[PDB]
């Protein structure tokens, strides 16, 4: 958990313009959050980047979790191995508003972070899930009470977030 170059937005939310995969390799946090779908199929976005950094070990593991426990629900999560990136990976499903999923579930998605004292995470439901990233940051700030280090890859998005917040 040796985080560096973060900007403290609130008492418990910090932000940095960085690739979460690189942050994970440097810090080796206790928990790295994945922006997952209900079947834990890591095909693109941050899920694909995280899976690729474990050389498909996250996917083999996820396929075994799904065969044994069934799919997650939108707003839910599960804790799996973090492999070479972290001690644990917390897979969290935010709503896919581009597929008509309810934005009210984005609060439920963020409540999962509260079971862990410190997490390295991306913005939920942003990118391919189609929700407004600035709105996503607002729900994170209002919902998460534990210590969360948000890593934002796109510098244009990072600058919009820091401008809207501070
Ligand atoms: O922070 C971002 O720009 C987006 C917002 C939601 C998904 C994030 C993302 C997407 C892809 C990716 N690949 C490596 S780190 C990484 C992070």
């Amino acid at each position: 958990n040796s985080f560096s170059g973060y900007l403290k937005l609130t008492d418990n939310v910090y932000i940095k313009n960085a690739d979460i995969v690189e942050e994970a390799k440097k810090v080796k946090p206790t928990v790295v959050v994945n922006a997952a779908n209900v079947y834990l199929k890591h095909g693109g976005g941050v899920a694909g980047a995280l899976n690729k950094a474990t050389n498909n070990a996250m996917q083999v593991e996820s396929d075994d979790y799904i065969a044994t426990n069934g799919p997650l629900k939108v707003g839910g999560s599960c804790v799996l191995s973090g492999h070479n990136l972290a001690k644990h990976c917390l897979h969290v499903v935010g709503p896919n508003v581009n597929k008509g999923e309810d934005i009210q579930l984005l609060k439920s998605a963020y409540e999962n972070f509260n079971q862990h004292e410190v997490l390295l995470a991306p913005l939920l439901s942003a990118g391919i899930f189609g929700a407004d990233p600035i709105h996503s940051l607002r729900v994170c700030v209002d919902t998460v009470r534990t210590n969360v280090y948000l890593a934002v890859f796109d510098k244009n998005l990072y600058d919009k977030l820091v401008s809207s917040f501070l």
